[PDB]
């Protein structure tokens, strides 16, 4: 679904202030985006808030890119 | 970008007749989605003219997944 991504996309220019555009799947948020690793558990924070789901420590530290978030969204 | 999943959904749910909710970006439309080869060459064409782009064969061919599909379209 276009709504998870918006949602997704929407929360990262939030917290991590680039454009639109960047927020490709493919990108990473520490190595693309700029996000080090306190913005990065803050994201997940809020991306599990956001989708009213609970994600595992092991989960979460599989998340590099965008790509990987709306993988494990879709996936709940 | 939203809006391009959305069209890549479009299309995917127009000719090979799956739900939406199935059409997650790991989801691969030969073994997931019930495509053939001749419906993933037309999908592809399908795509190229929806983005005015043009895909060469040695890309095309890496092009599995729905996630595969919007890589491609996100990095042209
Ligand atoms: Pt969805
Ligand atoms: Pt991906
Ligand atoms: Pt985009
Ligand atoms: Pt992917």
């Amino acid at each position: 679904m276009a709504d998870t991504l918006e949602r997704v996309t929407k929360i990262i220019v939030d917290r991590l202030g680039v454009d639109e555009a960047d927020v490709k799947l493919e990108a990473s948020f520490k190595e693309d985006l700029g996000a080090d690793s306190l913005d990065v558990v803050e994201l997940v924070m809020e991306l599990e808030d956001e989708f009213d789901m609970e994600i595992s420590d092991e989960d979460a530290e599989k998340i590099a890119t965008v790509g990987d978030a709306v993988n494990y969204i879709q996936n709940q």
